[PDB]
DNA sequence: CTAGCGACTAATTTTTCGGTTCACGGTCCCACAACTAACGAC
């Protein structure tokens, strides 16, 4: 049975994350490049966004919701770096 | 040789910034990898 990637993420199978990563990696990279200008920090934030999606995988309800989550989170990460004294 | 004589120091409190968390609609040159057309063997 070929379940959709939403149910693979819900099950607890790590290859699901490979699927969502390979699908939305470049979109999240573009989202980050829109808000910042440091590719290093953008890549770090993309990794954090996907890992935090995996951690909060017990909070998704819709197949599209996953995508929304990613975009949302990634944006706010960029936003937080406007306030960090270190950065 | 000797004697008379002319107010600072210690204890307690209070407050601004950072951390954390939540998280949907040009050029020229020298090598290196393909690569293919022809050539030779089973």
């Amino acid at each position: 049975m070929l379940y959709s990637d939403f149910e693979l993420l819900k099950i607890g199978d790590t290859s699901a994350l490979d699927h969502i990563h390979a699908k939305y990696f470049r979109s999240i990279l573009w989202i980050g490049r829109q808000w910042l200008n440091d590719d290093f920090l953008i890549e770090s934030l993309v990794q954090d966004t996907f890992l935090k999606l995996w951690v909060n995988r017990d909070k998704l309800e819709s197949p599209e919701h996953i995508f929304y989550f990613l975009r949302f989170v990634m944006k706010r990460e960029c936003i937080s770096y406007y306030r960090k004294p270190k950065y």
